[PDB]
């Protein structure tokens, strides 16, 4: 019965995110992505939507909305570790102190991963930047994603 | 002989890392002064009395320490008490990139320095600002913060 | 034939920037300052201040010239037929955040991006800092061009 | 059926070692512990004793050495995931390039876990150089490990 | 006008993350020179001659690039072709820190300028040493190397 | 009653160390410079030579002085009374390594370690990369005292 979950706003989820859930998916049992509910460009809904489609092909993994601490997220639902993808660009020493933080009021453990160099460098407010301004950033994101992103900004 | 340093923040409150960052000054140099930043604009959880009223409890222990409030430049702070040191601690999440070009420019416009000293491990990975978005949301940090801290902190929520 | 571009905001242009412009100018038949205005927020000085102080103080270099822009710095650089960003390096300087953004921008665009550390002397002056530390009166005579130093002084008061 | 390779020269494993331990031992079915086969000092067989006289109270963590690619251990195992500790001082940068290398050649994930802050700053080089001196390091190791560093010395 | 800058290293052997850099060099200033370490003490897996004849397989495409060894000090191999810019590349792995303050150290003493390019996110994490290790082990690093090393690297191991 | 120690090899001292010696002792009533030996590897320069370098250099601070030791850097500290090292930082200082060893210090004896920025001047100087440079015959004579350079000249030649 192990379980991690894989944190972020997802606005909207990348390749690098895919990536990290799919390690995930075949390093646990179970896998819930947690969708932030926090100005941004999609709204909670569409974004769970994005991941679904993105991870059809992951059993063990669903997709869920929440708020406040992410380690009350976390513990409500069985679970005690958190697994975070670490791309170009991340703030690993924020991470590293939240990953103690989380450690010390929740007892949760945190893992780090890599994502892919292929995806290293796309981040979802990366991405939308580029694409605004009409940057080519299809390879970089679910096929799905990146019509509705187009449609977002057209 | 008379050496001295100043230990600047906002302490918006002040935590078990800063109480550490303190004793160490206060232990190395003749005079320590706390120097608690107003900010008219950012105005945080706490009053700066509230703050400064939380840092001496804290510093009871510590003689030659003192708290004083402040505006502007950090280092015409410094220099007006005669002195010319700054300690800063570093913990986990800490810009040291940003701390350290603030004190080159510190040193050249001024002729400060800049001393730099790693919290303890236990207090490492508290913040100011990471102590009150865990509180507001019912997590435990009592044993990162003084007391009287705390309980202030559980006033300010209700 | 070769060609750099350089790019920044130079809100204002420091002496940090100028050692990055100059040694740009040596290695590069030609080099193109890129001035980034956002149009939604207006900085401390209009683009035609900025462009005014960087080109008081690069008037001993032939092959450079300066031009505004906005949008994708990769759209800027190919339409002017080149294919290479010159970026400086300081004390404070988000590297991680620099190399994404040339890891996105060869992507899209196939641009190369350079980097190279400014001169010690010049390593922690940034624009930002050096507008903070005049607000309050701080001396940064000493790290910003001629052509610069008044005409903040002149803003802020 | 999910599990990792906890991987190193463990020469003596310290307290930080088994946070690590203890952490994957929680969030995966199975673990191993692979001691690498390499001047030190503690023999190989003295190595694995430690560990195992260390991590008594975890049923489903297991002590082997090897030799190698520490890939091609995981895989002859039928795993395909590694969880290395951080503590001040690791060279990230160079566990995320064989992260990747080792995510290129053979699938396999790597999984970075921070240690407690308690024993962030222990290593076994430190630890041995300490104790050699005259420094005293019982409090970032194993009982068993303190006292048989101790006899090595003495 | 005549621009131009040095790539060195000991290319030991040459990688698909060292011509990804040549590329980039050569695609930008009118000249290249790979300038290649010989090294009196750690004599390596390939001999000097090997390691030039590898990278010019590998650069047959770059017309401006040539390839030279070289000893002693670096500014000095690049002052006496007449030029004074380094090119250098950057991977995952990569002791940034010190090869800042090389590139300042050179700038010192000669007027040289260093040039920092990141490689590609697919030979990124790619170094001579590590493909050599992995290679020793059975590993396959073809995806990593030119096709030649490659062949090259399978023998030296044999 | 204040003091701290500044640790190194020294083998041979540097500006950037000199810089570190001047701001310890302006902040500090006594400072100690502590040279430490490896009692199983030979430097280029003496513990004599080396404590003489930083003598001469040091000349006009009158609240320094010098002394070689060996094993644990904290057991020199607290022989002396004292509980305090000040280190330089500079550019390639491994501070990771640093962090960890302040940590370790503080641990074992209670010793706390203070870190300072060396001048932006001599923050590429270290003992081991002007010795490479020198040895191929590059100009570090003005990252380093008179008291070192050409006795540092002498020992290569
Ligand atoms: O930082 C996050 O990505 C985050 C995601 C959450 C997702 C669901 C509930 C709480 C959450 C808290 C977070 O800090
Ligand atoms: O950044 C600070 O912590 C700071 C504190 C001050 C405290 C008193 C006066 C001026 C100050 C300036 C600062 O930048
Ligand atoms: O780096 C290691 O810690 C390591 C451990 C091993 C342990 C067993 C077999 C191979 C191994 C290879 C390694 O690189
Ligand atoms: O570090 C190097 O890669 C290096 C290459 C050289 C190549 C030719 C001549 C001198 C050289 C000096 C160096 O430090």
């Amino acid at each position: 019965m192990t379980g991690a979950v894989c944190p972020g706003s997802f606005d909207p989820v990348t390749l690098g995110h895919l990536d990290v859930f799919e390690r995930a998916a075949a390093q646990f049992d179970e896998v819930i992505v947690a969708v932030l509910i926090n100005a941004g460009m999609f709204t909670v809904d569409e974004r769970i939507e994005m991941i679904r489609e993105s991870t059809a092909d992951l059993p063990n993994l669903r997709v869920e909305s929440g708020q406040g601490l992410l380690v009350d997220f976390v513990r409500e639902r069985g679970l005690n570790a958190i697994v975070k993808g670490l791309r170009t660009g991340t703030d690993f020493e924020y991470e590293l102190q939240m990953a103690q933080m989380n450690k010390h009021i929740a007892g949760v453990d945190t893992f780090f991963v890599a994502t892919a160099p292929a995806y290293s460098f796309v981040s979802s407010s990366l991405a939308k930047e580029v694409a605004t301004y009409g940057g080519d950033v299809s390879a970089l994101l679910p096929a799905s994603v990146h019509q509705r992103l187009l449609g977002k900004l057209r």
